[PDB]
């Protein structure tokens, strides 16, 4: 059976953050699925590009459990996302379940909102490093891609194609991971 | 004034080479129009991300002129543009206008399709490049981005960032460029 991950985008989200996990995701045959966190309506993203989710929240979550629970970043999207109870809900399920869960750029404040993974390695983007760290829950890392358990964080739109493909590694293997990134053309 | 930019989007464009351009270009200040060739419905892009188009391709070619025009890849988006009357009259306007003209992985091949630059230094995705040399009317290159004056080509999903970078360093300048940069973590 094919892997499942389930992709939490609300309003003011980072468009490339979100889109960049999606495309390298389907491309390495996982089945996944675009959730909206306010409903089924188009969402405008930070930089207005508009998204339009293969469901609302509501729904994709009595369709779990997923192999992956995936936050995006940007600076508004991560706020709501941190508001949200039922993000809340979710987040805890798939820590009590030992699931992997990845976010990227401010995504991980959000964990910090719903107090998910204490005592992990983490890293942010440099801008959400004091945000992450308040109260020292965390360790800090300025590594790329961080990965402590089922634990996983990236820093920013630059490191999207490597956060994706350490969420395929840790799914389909390293082989598949291999297979996918070669025809993306990467450094 | 500000520079503009029309991104035209088609079923089958690759999501990924038309988010971050989109983005990117306004993180640097530039007006973008995503404007959708089969009019101003949703756009299911290659691996079935939905992008809600800021305006069909219709009312957006009323609206020019565009500082650069941009081509998203994707084989099947790619030929969907190729294909198209309207394209064509938009791509012969801007070469004739002496503007920018971008195009990334299949994307340039809709070049060869309308005529378009031939003579140049150009590269593609690698999959692309036969079809992109039928006839011999452009020199094959293996940089990750190339410009020839007016026409500025690259490889694929793994090199947006750079072409998008570059778009910007031609309307705005290195420095605008190397702000932009930076905040993006790029390796």
């Amino acid at each position: 059976a094919s892997k499942r991950a389930l992709v939490i985008l609300a309003k003011g989200a980072e468009e490339m953050e979100t889109v960049i996990p999606v495309d390298v995701m389907r491309r390495a045959g996982i089945k996944v699925t675009v959730a909206g966190l306010a409903g089924k309506d188009p969402v405008q993203c930070s930089r207005d590009v508009v998204i339009c989710p293969d469901a609302s929240l509501e729904d994709a979550k009595k369709e779990g459990p997923y192999d992956v629970v995936v936050l995006p970043g940007g600076n508004l999207g991560a706020q709501n996302l941190s508001e949200s109870a039922a993000v809340k809900e979710i987040l805890k399920e798939q820590e009590n379940r030992k699931g992997l869960i990845a976010a990227i750029c401010a995504g991980p404040t959000a964990l910090l909102a719903h107090e998910i993974g204490f005592g992990s390695k983490v890293t942010t983007h440099p801008l959400a490093k004091d945000k992450m760290m308040n109260g020292g829950h965390y360790t800090y890392s300025e590594n790329r891609v961080e990965k402590d358990g089922l634990i996983l964080t990236s820093r920013g739109p630059g490191t999207s194609f490597e956060f994706a493909l350490a969420i395929v590694e840790a799914l389909n293997g390293k082989e598949v991971a291999a297979q996918v990134k070669a025809p993306l053309v990467l450094k």
